[PDB]
């Protein structure tokens, strides 16, 4: 599934990640739209031999399961493809496990890199919420 900006927004919200680990809805719809482009089905191979998955592409290296990814962790105990429902909850869930790890949502390359320090708020403006 391919999610409007304020449709994901509104979906993010009623799971609880509005403020969660002190970051606002925008930083997550940011991390969205440059991570997957709002794609839920979205997938990456990295480098090592993982894989990214889902709307904030989460890795199989320590993540999710995938069955390919020698010596990984599932933390979330997941299969990754639960990762690439058109629900969202699976995502979201492993997203406050990841998020809470230490390093807050620096874990996520694209956040980093293109919505830290930015006017992220600007990602969830006009939308009804």
């Amino acid at each position: 599934k391919v999610f409007g900006r304020c449709e994901l927004a509104a979906a993010m919200k009623r799971h609880g990640l509005d403020n969660y680990r002190g970051y606002s809805l925008g930083n997550w719809v940011c991390a969205a739209k440059f991570e997957s482009n709002f794609n839920t089905q979205a997938t990456n191979r990295n480098t090592d031999g993982s894989t990214d998955y889902g709307i904030l592409q989460i890795n199989s290296r320590w993540w999710c399961n995938d069955g390919r990814t020698p010596g990984s962790r599932n933390l979330c105990n997941i299969p990754c493809s639960a990762l690439l429902s058109s629900d969202i909850t699976a995502s979201v869930n492993c997203a406050k496990k990841i998020v809470s790890d230490g390093n807050g949502m620096n874990a996520w390359v694209a956040w980093r890199n293109r919505c830290k320090g930015t006017d992220v708020q600007a990602w969830i403006r006009g939308c009804r919420l």
